């Protein structure tokens, strides 16, 4: 590992809360893209100028069209990424991509299958894992690896800033932390093991006491999901205790109630991660007349990964996290 004097920051639009993403330029001229990172996955696509126009969501998003890049390269290896919320398959590709002022040589997914449930839903156009090797599809070299090999980045860690909702949806900073974006000190939890954003997560409060992840449990550390989630048994005692009602993708109270909300706490490492209703329920109106969507749903992450819960976009937005490559730890703090 070489270290540089470098930090590159990537500006994020915050659409609706659930969805942040960037712009990447690939190829010679660049072709812009909004794409989200997803330190749950370790893949990089965006939708192929070879994708079927059957598949509506290629009408609707940006593609990328390899015959009007100089500096591409066939690779044209079958790809099929397989997420919880959805699945994309293609081939790869590589090309020049640049990310926040930083231009790496990297193999990316040219997606050709794009189905419309979820992605006519989402106003980006691709995703960039920013996960470790041991989880890329095709053994793919992720993009934060490639860009550590420059050795440019002061160092070997990224940070992400999500916010609330002219204001900043949100940032990622390669190659260190913006402390602008949070207060106190960082609380570091080492992960479980090397090769996927997870740590062990000590106990689950619903109120004063811990009714769930007694005897402790996983929590991947996931900026690419919208929410924070749980196995469908962990998530029914959840909302038991919450007096939430399930609905088929997601519960909800009356939106009056929604400020009565008991607060939860995620205990991880030496500290209580606390999230009051303000901070995972989608507060619409008050009307006792109205249902209000939680932030907080249950998914079955299958193993070996899974079963484990994962802290999404709704715990991010309180705590401003880095990742640290170096020491395999994921730090917390206050954000600001
Ligand atoms: C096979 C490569 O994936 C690895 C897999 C491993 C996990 C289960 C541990 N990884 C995953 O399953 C991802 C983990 N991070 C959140 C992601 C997500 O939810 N996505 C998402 C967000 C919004 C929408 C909208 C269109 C509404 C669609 N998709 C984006 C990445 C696509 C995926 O669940
Ligand atoms: C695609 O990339 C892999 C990875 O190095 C390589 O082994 C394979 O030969 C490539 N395929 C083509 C046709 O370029």
């Amino acid at each position: 590992l070489t270290l540089g004097n470098t930090t590159s920051s990537v500006i994020l639009t915050n659409y609706m809360d659930t969805q942040y993403y960037g712009e990447i330029g690939i190829g010679t001229p660049p072709q812009t893209f909004k794409v989200v990172f997803d330190t749950g996955s370790s893949n990089v696509w965006v939708p192929s100028s070879k994708c079927s126009r059957l598949y509506t969501a290629c009408v609707y998003h940006k593609l990328f069209d390899a015959s009007d890049s100089s500096s591409y390269k066939h690779n044209g290896t079958e790809l099929t990424l397989r997420y919880s919320t959805g699945t994309v398959s293609g081939f790869l590709s590589q090309d020049i991509i640049t990310v926040g002022g930083i231009t790496v040589t990297q193999m990316f997914g040219e997606v050709t299958e794009m189905p419309a449930l979820p992605f006519m839903l989402a106003e980006f156009d691709g995703v960039v894992g920013m996960g470790f090797i041991e989880q890329a599809i095709g053994r793919v070299t992720p993009i934060f690896d490639n860009i550590i090999s420059q050795g440019v980045l002061k160092e070997d860690v990224f940070s992400f800033y999500y916010n609330r909702d002219q204001s900043l949806g949100g940032q990622i900073v390669l190659g260190g932390s913006d402390p602008q974006h949070y207060e106190g000190n960082f609380h570091y939890i080492n992960l479980i093991k090397t090769g996927v954003w997870q740590i062990q997560m000590k106990g689950v409060s619903v109120g004063s006491s811990t009714l769930l992840c007694e005897d402790g449990c996983l929590a991947l550390v996931d900026t690419g999901a919208s929410y924070i989630s749980g196995s469908t048994s962990s998530i029914e005692k959840l909302m038991e205790a919450l007096g939430a009602k399930k609905r088929l993708f997601d519960y909800v109270v009356k939106c009056n109630e929604g400020p009565t909300l008991p607060d939860i706490s995620f205990h991880l490492g030496g500290k209580e991660y606390t999230l009051t209703s303000a901070d995972y329920v989608f507060q619409e109106s008050y009307s006792s007349k109205k249902l209000c969507t939680l932030a907080i749903h249950a998914m079955d992450i299958p193993p070996p990964t899974g079963p484990t819960w994962a802290l999404g976009a709704t715990f991010i937005r309180k705590f401003y996290t880095e990742f640290d490559r170096r020491n395999n730890r994921i730090g917390f703090a206050l954000a600001r």
